C-alpha cells in the first residue's frame, strides 16, 4: 500500500516532491525569455517550498505589471458568470468581491482567501510550487486542502496559460471551494485516493479532469459551467454551453477512462446531476477501488481514521 498522510501535517512531506524544472523553464513558455520573470517565479516557488502547514501563507506584494495581468483575465472573464456560471458561483462571486478584495485593480492574497473558504466549508489553501503528482494533489483534498499556485501567468498574454496560476486558481477554482456540496464532493475524490493503485489514481485524476476541471451541471431544466478550467478559460467558457461539444451524464466507470488533451477545447464533457450525486458516485467507484482498509477524515482531530 502506498504511504499517505495520516494528519493534515503530514501534508508536509509534499513540497520535497514536486517536478523541480517547471514549465517555465520550456522554451515556448509565454514568459522563457523574461529573466525577471523566471526570478519572479522561483520567489513564489520558494515561499511554497518553506511553507509549513499551520503558519500564515505569505503576503506578497504584487507589481503594476502583474497586475495589469489579472485586471485583464477578471474583467473578460467576469462578463461571463452570471449567464454561463452555475449558481454557487454567482452566490459567492459578490462575497469574494467583498471581502477578500476580488476586484479588477487589486490580486486577492492567498491567507485572506484561505481564511475565507476555511469560514465557509473548512477548506484551506497551501502555495504551492509547481506540479505535484496526482497521488499527492489529491490526496490534499481528503483533508479539505487545496494546493494552491501564487504566481501569475506572464503579461505578454494574459488571456494564456499553459499551466494554473493564480487567476485561474482564484477565478475558476476557489469559488466553488466555498459550496457546502461541493467541497463534500471535492472530499470524497482525495479519500478515494488514499492508499489507492497507481492505476486507479490516474482514473481518480480522468474523473476531477471531467469535473472540478471541466465539469458541467443541471441546473433546474438549464445546464451550468462549474470546472474551474471553464471558468477561468474566457473562450472554452463559452463554447462549452453552445451546441458544439457533445454532453453526456456523468458515469463514473465510462469518466475514469475517458481519453482526453489538455490543449484544445474539451470535444466531450459530463453533465453532473448536483454535487452530492457526483459524491455519491464518487462514494460507489471508491468501493470497487482494491484498498485492504477504509478511511475517514475525523474534522475534530485532523486525522484520517483507518479501519
Ligand atoms: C487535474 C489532474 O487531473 C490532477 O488531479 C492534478 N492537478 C494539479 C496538480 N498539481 C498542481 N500543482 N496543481 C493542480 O491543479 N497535480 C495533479
Ligand atoms: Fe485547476
Amino acid at each position: 500500500v502506498p504511504w499517505f498522510p495520516r494528519t493534515i501535517q503530514e501534508l508536509d512531506r509534499f513540497a520535497n516532491q514536486i517536478l523541480s524544472y517547471g514549465a517555465e523553464l520550456d522554451a515556448d513558455h509565454p514568459g522563457f525569455k523574461d529573466p525577471v520573470y523566471r526570478a519572479r517565479r522561483k520567489q513564489f516557488a520558494d515561499i511554497a517550498y518553506n511553507y509549513r502547514h499551520g503558519q500564515p501563507i505569505p503576503r506578497v506584494e504584487y507589481m503594476e505589471e502583474e497586475k495589469k495581468t489579472w485586471g485583464t483575465v477578471f474583467k473578460t472573464l467576469k462578463s461571463l458568470y452570471k449567464t454561463h456560471a452555475c449558481y454557487e458561483y454567482n452566490h459567492i462571486f459578490p462575497l469574494l468581491e467583498k471581502y477578500c478584495g476580488f476586484h479588477e485593480d487589486n490580486i486577492p492574497q492567498l491567507e485572506d482567501v484561505s481564511q475565507f473558504l476555511q469560514t465557509c466549508t473548512g477548506f484551506r489553501l497551501r502555495p504551492v510550487a509547481g506540479l505535484l503528482s496526482s497521488r499527492d494533489f489529491l490526496g490534499g483534498l481528503a483533508f479539505r486542502v487545496f494546493h494552491c499556485t501564487q504566481y501569475i501567468r506572464h503579461g505578454s498574454k494574459p488571456m494564456y496559460t499553459p499551466e494554473p496560476d493564480i487567476c485561474h486558481e482564484l477565478l475558476g477554482h476557489v469559488p466553488l471551494f466555498s459550496d457546502r456540496s461541493f467541497a463534500q464532493f471535492s472530499q470524497e475524490i482525495g479519500l478515494a485516493s488514499l492508499g489507492a493503485p497507481d492505476e486507479y489514481i490516474e482514473k481518480l485524476a480522468t474523473i476531477y479532469w471531467f469535473t472540478v476541471e471541466f465539469g458541467l451541471c443541471k441546473q433546474g431544466d438549464s445546464i451550468k459551467a462549474y470546472g474551474a478550467g471553464l471558468l477561468s478559460s474566457f473562450g472554452e467558457l463559452q463554447y462549452c454551453l453552445s451546441e458544439k461539444p457533445k454532453l453526456l451524464p456523468l458515469e463514473l466507470e465510462k469518466t475514469a477512462i475517458q481519453n482526453y488533451t489538455v490543449t484544445e477545447f474539451q470535444p466531450l464533457y459530463y453533465v453532473a446531476e448536483s454535487f452530492n450525486d457526483a459524491k455519491e458516485k464518487v462514494r460507489n467507484f471508491a468501493a470497487t477501488i482494491p484498498r485492504p482498509f477504509s478511511v475517514r477524515y475525523d474534522p475534530y482531530t485532523q486525522r484520517i481514521e483507518v479501519l
